[PDB]
């Protein structure tokens, strides 16, 4: 049942990294689960676009010979893969305001530090870079030489949050 | 037909106990009814998240080796299983206002007294703890040494409600 | 194909007779049409509730041993089957205002006179009880000893309506 | 696959000719395409009504022995098939205002002149009756003894529209 | 499975080129993917229209003997294929305002220059006609005798955009 006919996943070019990555991951997981022979997914790729994207596909259809080239064309035309220094400045911009728990903040900061080139930064320097931008209410009790991985920091922050 | 492809049940991290319990129960009942071999449900778990949850899964995917560990990770990260005394204080907080029948109140108070540790409280002390927070209009006619289980209390309250 | 997996019929406890009767009729017609072996419909009844009803089912699940007991539990907990005299008073309350045709009024009055105990009232006394609460515009031309069943009254009212 | 289980076509009694005709045509085309043995469509007709129509069906279910009688009951109870002179007066009522092309006007006037009794009016008198109620901007250039069928009138009106 | 029964693509006559072209492309790709024997698609074409289009089909049904004639009737009645000079004037009308990247503008201008008669204009004159209507911020750095195809212009514009 790999006719790519019944799928409720869509895309319309909203120009943001998260929506594009969600769409690409959902398509590739669907192809891995239901079963496509890696050629029928090119003949039925036009059943998922709407609005501004369908005009783009009817424009640039004649430069797609495989599947990986089409997925690379989507990722290159709708995400310009931002350089190094703007990510660091955006990262140090925001502080952790009150009425915001640890889980949302740690999820957003770990989603931001994945657009750097891979293999440059291990876990310890990443946690040391994260630890400065936390509020005083947690930081009075969770001082260093006590955590080594993000799971322990999340656990102790959750205990200090739900305790009082 | 266990490809976990066609399912209209979703979750997006609303941070509440009831939505999480409803989602977990619906997934587990779907797996019991249609038929999954307990390994294909891990390869297709990513077809049910959207929004804030998909970034969380793309973050913490590498710490899930079975199915029960993933369901425990969901229940532990999105519900911090509140302690004993806050449930008792929240329970004695609200009184039963007028223009509210017995069924809604009894359903909410029985949904609240299930987050305690199991095996501490049987039925009689639970009904004796519930009986104080009822309005005078029912309580003038349904005096004690007449009911022993919640079905009889609901029945006599329904008769006194629909009679006049 | 009786896995009770794909069905777009739902219920959430709106506390009204018509919604409950519509939901029960749609479920029972679905079971008669597609084919269930009268035991699989109990294992998959939890795929149709949402919101306030799912907490109610997780509360009272342990008092359902068959299918008819579960359908009776729904009908008894969400409809208190109103007594005799309130139906008669509600029935004589409303008059037929202008800018309202015969079909809507006759449908509502025949939907109200079905909650009485069966076998007490035949067709002739029911039409004689209905005939008093009609407007003067129809009643100047449709005088008695001319109709015996509701079809003839609807037919002559429709002719007098669409004629002028 | 004729269980009349998966169909996204519905009806709720909006009291208009066009919605009823669309619903009847969609049901009959579905029965012609998928394959029903002309008896299973009566046992599953109750899976398509909602709201005010389901009470009507639970009222008048016991006067339907075949399929054509049920479709005639729908067409007779929800469309009173308007008489001759009101259609002619409604037809000559409206004129063709500016900022309205030929296609919409011709479609509406041909949809109105189908409720007359059939076999009374051929094509030539119908076009001669239509030609009076057109604006001066088209009528200065499309004078008679030049068109004989509606296709030619639509074609020359479209040329005069898109030319200037 | 070519009964044209389950399809979530619809059309209602919005009178625009893009919606009509999207609808025609989606239908033809569906027929190429799932499998129709080129005669069953005419018996089930009426399961996709709604509103104003269904009255049009019930009007003009008797002038469709094949599939290509029906698709040509749709394209001719709902798109009047605009002449040459209005496309050129509309094309030179708009300039590229700030806070608008290169991809959206190039997609719209390449979607507009496809309604001309084919075989008149190759790639070089098209890029030379496009290059005049760009803002000064890109045009200070991307001067000519450096690009020959639209891919290189998009690439250098994307580098100059995401660099500063």
């Amino acid at each position: 049942k790999g006719n790519f006919s019944a799928c409720t996943h869509s895309f319309g070019g909203t120009r943001d990294h998260d929506v594009v990555e969600e769409f690409i991951g959902n398509i590739e997981t669907y192809k891995d689960v239901e079963g496509i022979s890696d050629e029928n997914a090119l003949k039925g790729i036009s059943l998922l676009f709407y609005g501004m994207a369908s005009t783009w596909w009817q424009g640039v259809r004649k430069e797609a010979t495989t599947w990986k080239e089409a997925i690379a064309l989507i990722r290159e035309h709708f995400s310009p893969t931002k350089p190094a220094y703007q990510i660091y400045m955006e990262f140090f911009q925001n502080k952790q305001d009150d009425h915001d728990p640890i889980d949302t903040f740690v999820i957003q900061k770990r989603a931001l530090l994945a657009q750097l080139p891979s293999g440059r930064h291990d876990e310890e320097t990443e946690l040391d870079l994260l630890f400065g931008l936390l509020n005083i209410k947690y930081r009075k009790h969770i001082s260093r030489h006590s955590v080594h991985t993000f799971k322990d920091l999340l656990e102790q922050g959750r205990i200090i949050e739900h305790n009082n």
